[PDB]
C-alpha cells in the first residue's frame, strides 16, 4: 500500500524497486504528481529522477535511509524538465553521482535545472553508450527519440518485469499527452512505439504523470500521438 511520507508517497512495485511520489502545486494546473523509481541493487541503491524540488528530493534520500539504509550509489535523470531534475542540488549535497542524457545536461541552465555531473551517450539505435553509464547495475538506459521533449530517455530494470517512461508515457485513459511545450510532434508516435519496442518483455510501465499500468499505456499513448502528426 502508498505509505505517506511528509508530503511524499512511496509505493513498492516488485522486490528491490519502489516508485516515488512528489506535488508541485502550479499555478494554473493544481498540485500536479511526478512519479520516478528507486531500486535496491545488491548493497547499494539506484534512483531514477528527482522529486520537484531539491527539498522533496531530501525527503526521498531520508526515506531511503529509513526504509533500505544502504548508500545511494548514483542517479539518472530522464530529461532536464523540473519534475525530473529539479532536484539535482540534494544528490550533489548527498554525495550522489548524477547522469543525464548529454543533450539534457546541456539544455540544464536555460531550463532552470542545475545538470548533472555525468553525460549518458546514444548508439544510432537508442541505446545507451555503456561506458557513459558505468555500473548502472540493472538499468538500462534507452533513447526512444524525440517525444515529450528533445531530451527525454526512459529506463528498464533488469530482473523485473518493469520499464519506465518518464513523461514520454501516459496511461491507457489518459485524455490527452499532458504538457507538450517541449515536444516533437512529429517524431513522438515513433518514440513511444519504440520505448515498447526496446523493452518487449515488460509488462508493468511505470511512467511520471499517471499509476503504473499495462503495456496499454504505450499503444494508448502512440494511438493519440499519431493525431499530433
Ligand atoms: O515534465
Ligand atoms: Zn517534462
Ligand atoms: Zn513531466
Amino acid at each position: 500500500g502508498d505509505q505517506r511520507f511528509g508530503d511524499l508517497v512511496f509505493r513498492q512495485l516488485a522486490p528491490n524497486v519502489w516508485q516515488h511520489t512528489s506535488y508541485l502545486d502550479m499555478p494554473g494546473f493544481g498540485a500536479v504528481a511526478s512519479n520516478g523509481l528507486i531500486v535496491r541493487d545488491g548493497g547499494r541503491v539506484l534512483v531514477v529522477d528527482t522529486a520537484w524540488t531539491d527539498d522533496q528530493t531530501a525527503q526521498i534520500l531520508n526515506w531511503i535511509k529509513q526504509e533500505i539504509n544502504l548508500p545511494v550509489a548514483l542517479a539518472v535523470v530522464t530529461h532536464a524538465h523540473q519534475d525530473k531534475m529539479g532536484g539535482m542540488d540534494a544528490l550533489h549535497a548527498a554525495g550522489i553521482a548524477t547522469y543525464a542524457n548529454a543533450l539534457s545536461n546541456q539544455l540544464a541552465p536555460q531550463e532552470g535545472m542545475v545538470a548533472a555531473q555525468h553525460s549518458l551517450t546514444f548508439a544510432a539505435n537508442g541505446w545507451v553508450e555503456p561506458a557513459t553509464a558505468p555500473n548502472f547495475g540493472p538499468l538500462k538506459v534507452f533513447y526512444p527519440g524525440p517525444g515529450h521533449t528533445s531530451d527525454n530517455i526512459t529506463v528498464g530494470i533488469d530482473g523485473t518485469d518493469i520499464a519506465f517512461g518518464g513523461c514520454l508515457i501516459k496511461d491507457s485513459k489518459a485524455k490527452s499527452l499532458g504538457n507538450l511545450g517541449d515536444a516533437d510532434t512529429e517524431h513522438y508516435a515513433a518514440s513511444a512505439r519504440a520505448f515498447g519496442a526496446a523493452f518487449p518483455k515488460a509488462s508493468m510501465i511505470v511512467m511520471s504523470h499517471s499509476a503504473p499500468d499495462s503495456r496499454a499505456a504505450i499503444t494508448h499513448t502512440a494511438r493519440m500521438a499519431d493525431k499530433l502528426r
